[PDB]
């Protein structure tokens, strides 16, 4: 017989006056096309930007009754990408692009296959950089929902109309990790038909949630925040009432306290609201100022001076240095349990 | 009847006499574009480039009549971007661009349909990178207004006219947050006519009014340098006359208010002006510099040395630590009131 | 006789009947492509992006009986590749190319040969930026063995199948170095046969082992933390019972400790998990920080007060300023012996 | 009549003999190109990389006998850029590139225009990253002249001579501004015309004189290095003789000039001779270090041990710290009235 | 006669069997390519990439006997780019590209003339960014040679062969300078031919010898680092036995050489041995960090407690403070003859 190619320039070009402007069904239901991607990578999910750079294989599935061969004897006739710029294409784009590209290295990565009745599966592979807000009220505990949206953009409802399909219709690869989040497995495909004054066009979108990785900031963040209030409570062992090295542990324990609170926020967004670590550096942050603090309140007390009153304000000097010796690992404790229930519980 | 790109390929193709070369209206009036944009993305404010990245929908409308065409039943031919360099466009550009692309994924993100009497909706997304000079006087509490404005290249005012429409000439997208600004509801919509020596060319443009949030530099710049003043005022206590651990809390409070002023013009432009966290930083600087100065004060009194001048000394290392333990309070709280009443008439 | 373009132009060109779109042995046995790469360039190897920068030429040899020249005397007809967009060549794509490029300065840097029997030669230069996950859990004493993996995109098993060939399918440039890693010589060659919905895929690949180089980080990062622990137990000999020096030495050495463990993940991905840097500036973090700690049991101790009570706690005071002189160098050297042998079996 | 592009294409289509790969008065008087430009923006002006980046409107008028039309009734024939591939162009370029790009949203951004008598303006839009060396020998108080100049490739002198106009060959825009320098308003008009082993080839260009501003650097650079100046002064006065403190106020005024002095040079190139922040930075690093070795000189004089010697090394402590008092802010006013003078005569 | 565009129309299209596929001298020698290159623009070498940005005009020259026009009078006929494409061209390309662009402002930066006899000189422009491998053993004082390297891709030895000139191969634009480095005037111009399983392909090449500017480095790096050990000298004077200070002054002047040390590396690539700036600011922290080292050897020998033994502790408590006071400058002073006379020979 023919060669399937050869087969379908007859089925297209000038003889069988298939027109490649025109959509299928035309002047009657419009183009239903069902969506489904696979996810290659994911990941650099920037927070000073907030986007993502992702890298999928969009698949689209419609009908063309004008494809439907009837007398060749296979089942799916494919087609190199040269002759892709021949048939009707759905003109999906991203509401969010930000800068997206296709993959051209050794070929077009594009495919395409044409059934019996008309059915056309065309993959492309394609990376984006999605746009998706970041909400960091409770920064290194917090469940981010990063979004994609396919829209049409030249074409309304009643003309053509995107559907997920019922197969899975996000795929993730195989080991498929991330360097600082994780990816859950429950992902919302659900509808976000958009109005405008040039109509309504259609819109489907994908929700990925992203929860972190706590084990970072437990590293860099909380624990050597945690060493420099245990460093302040060394100052009430110093010298038993006062010295002038309590002064310079009263010091310094501040300055790598908020030296330490300007790194927290090093590569982060300029965002208005106080997040969940700018409440454990500033807290924190009162326990090391507090400390030197107790130190003035010791060397104005003690340094006052009959007979009775000299056993009078060395009581009052040690008395100020076995409560606040206790009071502290006491107070920030119950800091403590007072911060992690409360981002557990949301 | 026709399908509706055949009915049009005889409107425009080598029958009709079309050219896509020659502008509506010919040897006649000049061609009415009105405009609006859509404002899909909004963001990446700089300041070092001083410049900002915007995502728009382009929509222009002009009239041809030479597309009116008068015995198809429908009221909207479109047409995909395949054909259309075949229409006449208006040579519309940014006079600001720095930089811009289209936006070509799956399709070329291109609109057009044709009404009957020739009204011709054409719709465009395009990433723009806008330049705006920034006015940084007063840096946390200042309004900008960043601008775009969309002039003609190759056509006078007597060939194409640029027009806002009166229906919303700028829409903002949905849930358009951003996280260092806010942007205001008010949009300006006016002309920028420009004038060269190659002769006068239209012009309008869409003003933005954009208000920062103060609350991030309440965080890092404000109150981490409202404490180290603080931190000074400790001294006052310390030891009741004289020690040599004042003169590490006079000059510790110097170094991290340096270097943090240092810091406060991290990742900024290089200004040649004075701006407000400018003035709050260098102020507060001379807060922490004065209280070494303060203890050069004592130290030099109060080691001074008949029976009666032994007592007339401790007493004026008293009074200079007595008055000077109150005032710092008073000047300094003096100071905050004229520093945020200032920047809130202006 | 003729000149071979215009030899293989009849080959080719309308006469022939040699379509491009249709690959050789059709309706039949598959194409068996065999593919060699020669690494040019290597390196870039980022690890916040975990990539790495390769710089190949892509050899691919497949056969084509419809290329089989009969009659022409020599035995390999080239063809530059400006008709190299006429011939049939595998669509071959890189699972993980993450932005690819090929290479077109002075000539599209592109070969081609047909041998008589139709064997075809196609050498194509490609920057490729490949994927690759780091498992840094033993971080300076890590094997990262990344990938690069050749698919097919149109065509599935019984249409296009790649092998590797087996005279030394993965070559390496003669003096290729690097500046962090060394380039081990053994190279693994294995399959990777993908499945999707679509169907399955054929799939080769080449895994790189990347040894480090140990030399750098024994230099920045061991060497400076192991003179602050030299430097903390200077405290042992300073002013033989206590000082308010021991203070400052046991502050110092403390911050930075912190600070150099803050600048040992300074351009390092944000992982979860805790790595061999982590457990070398945290323990000698504990080290730094229990001398000062071992000064608030001296201070405590020896500030105490019969007459047989006076030289009963400073004898108190000697002995821990005597065993604790010469046990920080055996729990020291007991860790320096207990983590270097763990990461040499590993 | 006929409509202009119609009446164009016969003045330039396979029936006029118009060629546009050969010049016009051809076999003659080789071609006067005149240039100016219009400055839309300026800036980033980068001293890592020492280039910057300009945004030109680059207009040229030649004369083409070959487009003379004669029966036309108007005065100017416009034309868009599809048909301005059909015309002779000269191949201007800049001999300092580095990179750059054309404009080609929602249209090319080119202008042509042409006379009755042949002569055609030719406006395109250009952004430029051009490369100009930097004298910074006295670096915030540099004029800068950087340049740009504007070759031929193809064409020698008896071929195509360029020529600015006279009529303000470099405009600018109106409210043209920088944010680190400021521009003069004499620009340098003048030829640069260069010789190769190819011929000789004409070359005109613009030296544009860039005045930094003062007036960032006296906030970041130059008065925090005079606050630490002042407070190394601090420790005449401290204690009266000497002091533990005036130890660690000579030692740390010590460190935040060095760490001040290598902040100094954070985004410079790394050029090989000294410069003028380099020769204040310095300096003043001496003033600094010049104080702990006066108290170096104090403490071994005054710590010397009959009944008349125990008041003549007291006295020889009093001099050394009632001299240097006053001689420091001797020496140093001193050096800042032969700093900014010579800066000022230069 | 004939105009010269439409001369080599009939020399090249359709009528003279020129292909533009077939190299000249075709089945016979190989073709002759001399090459020389101008280096408009140099630097920008960065060695964290370990590469460098060169702007060339890559001319070359070869001989075809197709285009020996023998009747028309001129000696040059020229031809702008356009139909560039309609000639044979050689293949050559660079070994280390890593990126290159051609230049296309306001014309493709081309150049073509064709003598009587054939000979072709064919001009273009390139910006390559060309890989060098870095030998920096000596980091301050080393002589990079950084190559380029100028290949054949699809075409062997007997096919096409490259030589440079002999006038003067490689020139060098008028004042072509350099921030960092000075190129040497001396540039080797040598073979490189490359052998592969394809079989054997020409190379030409030529070295750049960049010696470094020593004087960045003699600011930043080695003279700061000479102010700290001159700063730990310091505390043989202070309090003339021992002191709390010469602590604080044997720890700090530890931390800014630490943190001075890796300062010292902040920008350069990880290598693994060690360098000329490692064992100058290694050192020098020995000579810091024995200072403090000197101090425990005082404050527990002078500690120790008949009549005769209290005057004889002291007598090796100054003599312990008189040797190390002018040993130290003579242990640094031989290490600084030793130091810089050694990279004088190398
Ligand atoms: C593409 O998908 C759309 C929506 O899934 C399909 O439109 C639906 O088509 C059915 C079949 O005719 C319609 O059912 C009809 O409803 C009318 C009452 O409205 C009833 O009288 C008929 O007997 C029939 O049951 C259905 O209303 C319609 N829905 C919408 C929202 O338009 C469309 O047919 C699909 N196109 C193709 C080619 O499969
Ligand atoms: C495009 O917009 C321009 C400006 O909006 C329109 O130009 C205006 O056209 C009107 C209609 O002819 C002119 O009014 C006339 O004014 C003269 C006196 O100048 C009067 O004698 C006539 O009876 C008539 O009222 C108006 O002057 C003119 N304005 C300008 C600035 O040119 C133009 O018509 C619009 N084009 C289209 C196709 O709608
Ligand atoms: C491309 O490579 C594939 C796999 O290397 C080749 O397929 C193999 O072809 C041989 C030759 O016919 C097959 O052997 C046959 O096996 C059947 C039993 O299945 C036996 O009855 C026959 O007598 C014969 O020995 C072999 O099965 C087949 N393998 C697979 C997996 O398909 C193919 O021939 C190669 N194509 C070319 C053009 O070289
Ligand atoms: C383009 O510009 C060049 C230079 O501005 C023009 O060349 C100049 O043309 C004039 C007019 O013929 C020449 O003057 C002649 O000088 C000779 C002596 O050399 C004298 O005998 C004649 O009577 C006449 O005055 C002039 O020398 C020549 N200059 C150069 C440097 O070539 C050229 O004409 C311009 N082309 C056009 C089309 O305007
Ligand atoms: C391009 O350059 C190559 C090498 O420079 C030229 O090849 C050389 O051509 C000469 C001229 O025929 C050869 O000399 C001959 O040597 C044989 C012995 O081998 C001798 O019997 C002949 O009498 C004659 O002297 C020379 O061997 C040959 N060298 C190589 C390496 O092939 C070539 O001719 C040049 N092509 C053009 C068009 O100039």
């Amino acid at each position: 017989p023919m060669p399937p190619s050869e087969f379908l320039d007859k089925l297209m070009g000038k003889v069988s006056g298939y027109d490649a402007r025109i959509r299928p069904n035309f002047k009657g239901p419009p183009v239903n096309v069902t969506c489904n991607i696979f996810i290659n990578s994911f990941g650099s999910i920037a927070e000073t930007t907030m986007d993502y750079r992702v890298n999928i294989f969009l698949r689209q599935q419609w009908n063309d009754p004008r494809l439907a061969y009837s007398e060749y004897p296979d089942d799916s006739l494919d087609l190199d990408p040269s002759m892709l710029d021949s048939i009707w294409k759905p003109d999906l784009f991203f509401a969010n692009e930000k800068g997206a590209n296709f993959h051209e290295v050794t070929t077009d990565n594009k495919l395409l296959r044409i059934s019996k009745n008309g059915n056309v599966l065309y993959s492309i592979r394609i990376t984006l950089v999605l746009a998706c807000p970041m909400d960091l009220k409770n920064f290194p505990m917090d469940v981010q929902t990063c979004i994609m949206q396919l829209e049409s953009y030249g074409f309304t409802m009643n003309d053509l109309i995107f559907e997920w399909d019922e197969k899975g219709a996000v795929q993730v690869a195989d080991g498929l990790t991330l360097p600082q989040f994780i990816l859950k497995e429950e992902k919302d495909l659900r509808y976000c038909t958009k109005h405008y004054n040039t109509g309504k066009f259609t819109c489907i979108e994908a929700r990925f949630h992203l929860e972190r990785q706590m084990g970072y900031y437990l590293i860099q963040m909380y624990i050597p925040s945690l060493l420099i209030v245990i460093l302040s409570w060394v100052s009430f062992w110093i010298n038993m009432d006062a010295a002038p090295a309590r002064v310079g542990l009263g010091i310094t324990t501040v300055l790598t306290m908020t030296t330490q609170s300007s790194g927290s926020r090093a590569s982060l967004p300029k965002v208005s609201y106080v997040k969940a670590i700018d409440i454990w550096m500033a807290v924190c942050l009162l326990f090391v100022f507090s400390a030197l603090l107790e130190y003035a309140a010791v060397n104005f007390i003690a340094r006052q001076h009959v007979e009775e009153m000299r056993k009078l304000f060395i009581s009052r000097a040690k008395r100020i240095d076995t409560v606040s010796r206790v009071a502290f690992p006491l107070v920030f404790l119950i800091f403590n349990i007072f911060y992690w229930i409360t981002y557990k519980i949301i």
